[PDB]
């Protein structure tokens, strides 16, 4: 009952970013795999994050930060964290999204960006969502092709891959192409 | 005996802002659906709700909460909150409202809203109690009505619903026009 | 050459919040006259505006504050001062004004709330501006509705007009019931 | 001989950034066409960056801030500023550029531009230098790909211009594609 | 559980700079031999490591550190510690090792080695990572050529040896040059 | 009088870090030629390097600094700087050197070093000092080789020349391996 | 397990200064005998001991403070401190030493004194180590020149024994007249 | 008449440390020959000079410091600094003593030090003043054997002079080893 579900999909959900869970946040952020697509170079040590949770629990009023759950179970299980970074100026925000080692592949990640999507067009009232993703991170691609974004155009040499020096892709997401039901309409009415 | 009541109605009553409550206050105002209807876009901490409680409590000579109860069973049970900003210079008050998830449609609005402006009305002694609210959150709309608002008009574009840039509706109440028995004058004759 | 102007009419112009006529504020904001207008009950302490203007402006981020230049004279000479409070969530906007004594009734106060309108509109990027306004001070009321603001209704007993408990009128704006030549469509083209 | 010149080309020259000229900074940066194609929405207070000077000051590690001469004439007049922030882990830098109301059209910013390409490509050693900018902005986008900018796509509804919702252009340069000759290089050899 | 492992080689793992081991990280760190080979020539206090260590995670931005696990038995333990000082601005790092006293001679130091040089490789995107080494000391010369590490030369009477003068080889590794398979390639792909 | 001067060879001499030459310093170390020399990619700011002229002049007991002066005209005036960081658990220490820009190419920097080492070896009781410098700046490596330096070897790809990935060369100079005269010998005997 | 031993002789040997034993170092500091020796004319006390114990671990770096321990039983046990004084600019220490009340005349002086020049010599690398001892504490000289210092001559008049002036001998030892087996070369070797 | 003596010599004289002449303290003690003949190994910064005087100036209850005055011009002139750091448990003084570089081979270090004598002896009643001096600086030892120490010693291999490894001469003087009238006894009787 301590974990909280806001947004329940088929498979997935979103809920608050819970204190109880900072260790396993920090172990998911300092997964290789993970510093790999984020770009990271270098490990985070527990202390600091635990110290950081604090700052970003206080600094709510532009960022959402949300904890993906998997619904395919019996109880939700955390699985990942979503976050966009919104500039209340322009009605804008930033995705970003990891999950643990061994939940990729299922396809949580894909109606976790969907449901991120829905939260940030119809709570938010936000008029785009962007990213920047690694070009080789082609994985991610699909997901987020899949989950409303669409692709702007390649940046030339602005990231690592494997110590290779590649470019990332820029994707962007507008609600009139937000694809599937919304359950915040569903919230709604 | 823990839980105090102040005001009672037929079906609902009014009680202090209690400190054993703050988490409940906090997953009451972090449903999406009453952030739809307040128009709030990112949720709230529960670290900052905590510590926001502190300062919520010490500034009391210009502001009223109250924690609604529900009276229709056999032991009050807190069901929303209910606050009004007040302008001293004026006589004046700002009134907004929620009630939790699985209370919405029994009524409990009305009668929180009626006893809000009963309390507002014979002892704090305002000589108006106002509100904004979304266009198309009509329940609310038929709530305040009943409960003794009536309609100003529409303020164009100032707000969103489910990302739609929609009018809000402002609504006023008078003692003059509050109907129904008052509690307060029991409370005093 | 110290008194910068921004926004170019015919009448009136509107240029920063200059810190070298703080006092002059202050005498504006303390006659009488603004005292009913605004509705403020006691006179501000020069020593007590002194120490506000710094706070004034470090916060700038959602807040408008102009001095308003009669333009019809050789040189550029303050008239009054306007404001708009910003709430970036929604995009609207809260408005004030007022001029100082001589300048009354000579018009000024209409073009500048009109480049306050066009300020907001096309480079704030706001979808609606409001203002609240005591009934009896019609002559407010004509220049807000000369400038573009609509009558939206009257908030019954919310105010006192020469110790006579009065309503006040609601007004809002949006760029499609702009009138007139927009001065920023100018400086962008 | 107060004012330093680091890179000299035909038509413009870089320099540092110069403590005594903060108030013309001040009103490069707060007039309404700069605000109109930053897309910044409030103009900031003349104190707020006197102190804001000297925290960019200390900052400096990872920034690159440039006064932009006109070296058309007997001695050199600052025209305007830029910058790029550099995010060291990757070898990037986000460009920005803004010149003073009577400098633009006669080509300084092109050459400006490619200066700063130059400084940041042979002197920091990055590998991308990136921009965002609104689409309507037109004579931005030639300035910038004469300089060297190369465009990468549109990033849909992520802007206002004049208060309508626009699309802004991404570009970016690289090493190989920087045109002309080099100043740095003249300066190593 | 505890123990977390994020490189696995054949041998030897490498994982987090974990505070559970700070009392073993003093003991390493103090043995006469570690002192001899590093050149150190006082021994640590552990109140100031204790105190150390939280100064040390704080600062993690450039700067990788290590424990190394001796994976040959059935569950890991920790072996000695390795860590790089990074330079951001050029893409390099500074490689220190050091293991306890009864598990050398036995090939851990060598993958521990390449596995830190894998990690800095192919997740940090350096481009050169160099030690410096006293000459006498051979068996960290044969380790770090086998690990992946070219001589460039001898620093002539830049340390002490048994409190004999004696020159100190330094040496470099880069990407090209890195032997074996990769495991970050394999948590990539 | 005011220029102090302790070392006073054929063409060049060595004085202390004086405070009236703080700007000087600062202009000197910001120039385009010294930057790719030393590699640093940002310029500084002359308040910051204000600010650090006293957390210099504090830390002095493991630091040279001093200022070189061209003897060759009827008074002192300074050229560039000098410095030397000391290790004094070894005895050793890494020295850096820059003139400005009218002054190179006229030998004082040979010069400069060879006093520099003088005082290292016969003042400081130094042991070996030594330098990394990239590999393309020719000149200084023929000027080192002049004072007394030795070539160690080349650390591959640890620096940038004009965006250009090259190595860097590591120097150092013994006392036996000190050419010419000491002017040191001559304070002493 | 908990005493920690790093040098092990015949009879004696040395470990780190633990915080277990503060009340035991204060107990043996203040008997008579070691003030005598010593050459103290008033009893510390036991809450600023412990207050200083803290100060002596954070100022390690230039200082030796070893725990001497007896060897000849099953378990080891501690017998009395050693400290040598650091001077990192010429190489030398100061040497101090005493022991309890039981453990005087068994060796353990001489054997403790001869580990520490051990160390000194051969882990800190220092040139020279020297001692004052008052004249007529002739044990103390036997101990010293048997262990390896030499006598330089006596400073009169610079001490008191027993309430009388006396003379005080200067004893100092080279790495050159080390006399015995060194253990640190076992630990290299 | 601001320079105050207070023990006047044939040839010179003790003053008080003034405050006026820190600049001139400062020039004396960075000499490289008063360098050299302390074993002092780097200059000192004046500013680090300026700030320690009023530490000096404040530490006065077991520390004498002259500044030694040349007394056989028409007024006094200052020439070097003496100090003694005094032991008040055991009644002994540690002697240093420099002098300007134009004030070398006149004889005014002997009656300098025989003066320091003379006060420390008389006024201080210390029983013994002691010294450390390298052994080449022979000067000072024949200055020092005419005033009134005798050798006591070589302290060997624990200095540098020229950075060569040297031994240091260590002399005392005792009261009635002191030689010529006192001034003292002529303040007294
Ligand atoms: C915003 C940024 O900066 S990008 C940073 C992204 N974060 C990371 O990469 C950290 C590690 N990766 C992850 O955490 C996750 O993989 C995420 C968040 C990127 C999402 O990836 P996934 O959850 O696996 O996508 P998802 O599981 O929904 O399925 C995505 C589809 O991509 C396709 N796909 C998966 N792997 C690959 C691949 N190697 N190559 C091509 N296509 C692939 C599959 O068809 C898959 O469909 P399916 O798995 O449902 O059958
Ligand atoms: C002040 C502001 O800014 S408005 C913010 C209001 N807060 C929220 O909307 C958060 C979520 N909503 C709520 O918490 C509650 O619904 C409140 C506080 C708004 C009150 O709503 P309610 O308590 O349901 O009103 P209440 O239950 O007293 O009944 C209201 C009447 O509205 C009518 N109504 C209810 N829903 C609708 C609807 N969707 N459409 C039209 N009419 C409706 C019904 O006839 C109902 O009568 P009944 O339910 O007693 O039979
Ligand atoms: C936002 C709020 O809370 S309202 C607070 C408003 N502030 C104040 O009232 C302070 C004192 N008043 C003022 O400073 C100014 O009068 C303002 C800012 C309200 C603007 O008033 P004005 O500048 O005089 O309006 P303006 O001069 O542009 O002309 C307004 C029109 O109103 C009409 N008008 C003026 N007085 C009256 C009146 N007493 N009755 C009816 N109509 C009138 C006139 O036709 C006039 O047209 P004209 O003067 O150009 O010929
Ligand atoms: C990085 C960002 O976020 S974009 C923010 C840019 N900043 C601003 O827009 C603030 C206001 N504008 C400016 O300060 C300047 O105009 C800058 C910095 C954008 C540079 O613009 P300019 O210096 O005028 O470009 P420049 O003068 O070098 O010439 C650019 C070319 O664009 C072309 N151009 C100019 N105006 C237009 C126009 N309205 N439409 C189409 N093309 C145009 C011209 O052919 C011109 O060539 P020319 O003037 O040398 O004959
Ligand atoms: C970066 C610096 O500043 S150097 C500081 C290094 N740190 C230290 O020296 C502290 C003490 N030493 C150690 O901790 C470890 O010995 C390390 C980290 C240096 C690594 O040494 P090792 O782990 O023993 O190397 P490793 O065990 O992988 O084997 C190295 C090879 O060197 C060779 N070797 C070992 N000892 C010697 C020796 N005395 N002489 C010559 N060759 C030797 C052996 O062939 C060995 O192969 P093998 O042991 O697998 O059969
Ligand atoms: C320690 C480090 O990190 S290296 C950083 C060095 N600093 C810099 O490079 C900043 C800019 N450069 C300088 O300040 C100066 O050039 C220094 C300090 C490097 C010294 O360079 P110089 O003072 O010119 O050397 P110097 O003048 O004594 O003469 C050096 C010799 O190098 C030779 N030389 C000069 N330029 C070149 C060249 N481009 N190619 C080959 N050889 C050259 C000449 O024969 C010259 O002899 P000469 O000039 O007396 O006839
Ligand atoms: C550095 C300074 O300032 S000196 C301060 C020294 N500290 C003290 O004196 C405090 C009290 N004394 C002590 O703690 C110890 O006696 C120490 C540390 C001085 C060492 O003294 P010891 O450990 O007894 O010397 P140690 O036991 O190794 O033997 C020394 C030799 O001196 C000789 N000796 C002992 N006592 C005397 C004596 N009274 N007269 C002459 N010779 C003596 C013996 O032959 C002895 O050989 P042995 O005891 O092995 O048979
Ligand atoms: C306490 C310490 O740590 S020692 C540090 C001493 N400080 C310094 O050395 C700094 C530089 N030197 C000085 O400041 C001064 O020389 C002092 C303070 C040491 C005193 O030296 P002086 O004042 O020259 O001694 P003084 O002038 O009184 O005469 C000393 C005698 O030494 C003899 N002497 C002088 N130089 C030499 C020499 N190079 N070799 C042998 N004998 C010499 C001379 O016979 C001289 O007699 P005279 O000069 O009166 O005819």
């Amino acid at each position: 009952d301590d974990l909280i579900v806001w947004l329940r999909g088929d498979r997935a959900g979103l809920g608050p970013f819970s204190a109880d869970l900072v260790d396993q946040y920090w172990r998911w952020e300092q997964d290789p795999s993970v510093l790999i697509g984020y770009g990271r170079q270098t490990p985070d040590s527990l202390e600091n994050r635990r110290e950081g949770y604090g700052h970003q629990a206080r600094g709510t009023d532009d960022q959402l930060r949300f904890t993906v759950y998997d619904l395919t179970g019996q109880d939700p299980v955390p699985v990942g964290t979503t976050a966009v970074l919104i500039d209340h100026h322009v009605r804008t925000g930033e995705f970003v999204i990891q999950l643990g080692a061994g939940h990729r592949g299922r396809g949580l990640g894909t109606e976790a960006t969907r449901l991120t999507l829905d939260y940030a067009f119809h709570v938010s009232a936000l008029a785009c969502v962007h990213l920047a993703v690694l070009t080789p991170n082609t994985g991610a691609i699909a997901a987020y092709e899949r989950a409303g974004f669409r692709r702007i155009g390649e940046r030339r040499d602005s990231g690592f891959w494997l110590g290779r020096r590649v470019s990332e892709t820029l994707m962007d997401a507008v609600p009139e192409d937000f694809p599937g039901p919304s359950v915040v309409r569903g919230f709604v009415e």
